[PDB]
DNA sequence: AAAACCGGTTTT
DNA sequence: AAAACCGGTTTT
């Protein structure tokens, strides 16, 4: 039971661990595949601390100065050509969506994180937190587990960032492939968990 | 009955409207002189672009909803022995606001700090500050009619740590390759007009 | 202390 | 769509 998951957007270049960069409210193609019907659910958790204090503290910052108390962490475009691939659609949480997928057919999503990496902070003039895109697949344990650690950018934010470290260096590569995760019997905090 | 104020800080040496730089918390001397009886000055802090009441305060109510104390003010008068000299009776009517009285015959010396940022208004970030004023009110004892005989003001903005010089810096290299220190009070005719207070008392 | 970093914003 | 502007922050 082996999987592969990969995000189609910028990617950095070079630095140790992976890097990608997006835009928030943009969609991103996400591809699932394994090498019997499956669920997988596709999450955004942060990365450097997973404590779950920590997590909902900066979940609940965040919503309270949301414009929007329906505005979701994580969204799902509902794309037919997406929803050719998988259906049972639910979103389980507002930082997570689950779906039932077939391993006989390569599965695409569509997904947008519509927080940005700053709006966990007041200060100005900060770097902000890193994100995980963490996608469990489910027989009550994923089989596997992958994450990619990703940035979220106002506007076309994403594509400045590659342009400034392109000129940083001065004086296939499209493709980020998830990174899997040995824990498997840990569980992802859930930031207003739904459909109990 | 003419008046002249002088602010000592880094002054824009940009467009010709004068601007000047300060830095929160720090200190900055202003000099207060009569030229060709003891008088009331008042130093305050107000806003420039918007002088409607009603918006000024939703501003500082925000900026003091955001204070790490609520005892905090947003004009200070430094507590020093040759400012205390040339003056008197100091009492602070508001928290941006400061009265004083000093004699015509020896020129007044005061330090004055603006704890708030310009950028302290707006939780948006990456955008500009609002513009500031430093207006001071002179209400003599005499004339009364609880109007100043004379009024002037300096525009300001006041930047994060040593800012202030960061931002002479960024003008001074621009203008350099493309296209006195001592900056002097505007005076202004309307009289009657009564200035935005924050939390007055007294 | 001056200069570079950071990213939302604004300009072109 | 690609760079400049802005100012708090960080680095040196």
């Amino acid at each position: 039971n082996n999987f592969e998951y990969t995000l189609e957007a910028s990617k950095s270049l070079r630095g140790d661990s992976t890097m990608t960069y997006l835009n928030k409210g943009q969609f991103y193609p996400i591809t699932l595949k394994e090498v019997s019907k499956v669920r997988s659910v596709i999450m955004v958790v942060f990365a450097e601390d997973k404590s779950r204090e920590d997590q909902l503290r900066h979940w609940k910052y965040w919503h309270s100065r949301q414009h929007t108390a329906k505005q979701r962490c994580i969204d799902i475009a509902d794309y037919k050509e997406s929803f050719n691939t998988i259906s049972n659609v639910e979103e389980i949480a507002y930082n997570a969506i689950s779906f039932t997928w077939d391993i006989n057919d390569e599965a695409k999503v569509f997904i947008s994180v519509n927080c940005l990496s700053t709006d966990f902070s007041s200060q100005k003039g900060v770097k902000g937190l890193p994100l995980n895109i963490q996608i469990d697949t489910y027989n009550n344990k994923p089989v596997h587990r992958a994450y990619c650690q990703i940035k979220v950018f106002c506007d076309k934010g994403a594509e400045r960032k590659i342009r400034d470290e392109e000129r940083k260096q001065s004086k296939r590569m499209d493709i980020t492939v998830f990174k899997p995760f040995i824990d498997l019997d840990t569980q992802p905090v859930l930031f207003i968990p739904d459909v109990h």
